[PDB]
C-alpha cells in the first residue's frame, strides 16, 4: 500500500501566543501531504483550505519519525507567520491563542505533543 | 484535514490466479520493492469501492469491478489512524498498463507464498491463502 505518510503542522505564532485548535482533544493546525506537493506548499494549502488563513511558512521545528512496522509514517512542524489577518472557522473547530503555561494543562493529541513539549523548550 | 486515512486494495482474480504488483525501483541493484495488491486512498466523497475503481484505472489504466470485501485492517498507532479495506475484483477490461518501473505477475496462492509482501499487504495474503489452501 502507501510507501509513505507525511503529515504537516503550523505552529503559527502571534506575540507570546499560539494558534490551538479544538477539532474532544487541542492540536496545530495541518494535514496530509499529497504526492507531488513539497512540504511548505502542503502546509500553506491545508492551512487556506481549512481556516481561509494565508501565512507564510518559516523554519522547521521538529520532525516526529515512526518506527511503525506497517507504515512509514512522519510529520513535520513548522513555525509560520501569519500574512492575513482572517481566519474561518467552518463549524464547531474551536481555536485559541494561547501561551504556552495556558496550553499545558490542556489535553493535546498524541502527534502534537512532542511540539507542545518543544514550544517550552 | 484529520490524522486519519483510509486505505483500499484491490484483490484481482482470473481462474485462480491473482494479481500482484511490484511499484517502484530502488537505488541499488540488490534490492528491490515488495509485492503489494493495487490500490491507494480513498479521497473525500468517494465511497470505498468507486476509490478502488478510480485508482486501478489511474495506475493500470485497468477497467475493473468492485465486489464483495474480504478484509479490514486497523490499525491503532498513537499519532495516526490508518484502515486498510481488501475488496475483492473481478476483470471488465481485458487489457492493462504498467508504466515505467512497475511489475505485475498473476500468481497462485502457492506461487505468492514465493514473494516479498510489504508488510502492509501481508494479512490480506494470509485471508486469500487460508480459503483455498
Amino acid at each position: 500500500s502507501l510507501k509513505s505518510i507525511e503529515v504537516v503542522a503550523a505552529v503559527i505564532r502571534l506575540g507570546e501566543k499560539y494558534l490551538c485548535v479544538q477539532r474532544f482533544r487541542y492540536e496545530f493546525p495541518g494535514g496530509k501531504v499529497e504526492e507531488g506537493e513539497s512540504l511548505q506548499e502542503a502546509l500553506q494549502r491545508e492551512i487556506m483550505e481549512e481556516m481561509d488563513y494565508v501565512i507564510e511558512v518559516g523554519e522547521k521545528l521538529l520532525t516526529v519519525h515512526h518506527t511503525y512496522p506497517d507504515f512509514e509514517i512522519t510529520m513535520h512542524a513548522f513555525l509560520c507567520h501569519p500574512v492575513g489577518q482572517r481566519y474561518v472557522l467552518k463549524e464547531h473547530i474551536a481555536a485559541q491563542w494561547l501561551s504556552t503555561r495556558e496550553m499545558a494543562i490542556l489535553d493535546w493529541a498524541e502527534a502534537d505533543k512532542p511540539i507542545v513539549r518543544k514550544i517550552s523548550e
